[PDB]
């Protein structure tokens, strides 16, 4: 029933994600010199460095808010890819499966802790 425990659990999951080779295209903002049409397709850019900095600044109130931004990384890859067989999109699907498998207990424990508090 620790209402604060999610934050260190999200720090440790981001460290696992940074060690995975599948995260490399997603660690920093998409390079607009490499992809000059990116902002004609994608309204809200997001990357794992941005998510870690927001967490470390004390600018997430809950793990649900962190989860919305990580899901935006994956939806941006699905919207920008020219093919469902592309290399980088293929990497996004494996990393999304890994993230969802690990975030589920973080979300459940936080929501349970908050119900006990209230
Ligand atoms: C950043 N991102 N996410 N998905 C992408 C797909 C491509 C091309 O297959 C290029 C860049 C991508």
């Amino acid at each position: 029933y620790d209402i604060q425990a999610w934050k260190k659990q999200c720090e440790e999951l981001l460290n696992l994600i940074f060690q995975c080779e599948d995260s490399e295209p997603f660690r920093q903002p998409v390079d607009l010199l490499e992809y000059p049409d990116y902002r004609d397709i994608i309204d809200t850019p997001m990357d794992f460095a941005t998510v870690r900095e927001t967490l470390e600044a004390g600018n997430y109130e809950s793990p649900m808010e962190l989860c919305k931004d990580v899901r935006l990384i994956f939806s941006n890859s699905k919207a920008y890819t020219p093919s469902k067989r592309s290399r980088i999109y293929s990497m996004s699907l494996r990393l999304s499966a890994f993230f969802e498998e690990h975030i589920s207990s973080v979300l459940s424990d936080y929501k349970s802790a908050l119900r006990f508090h209230k």
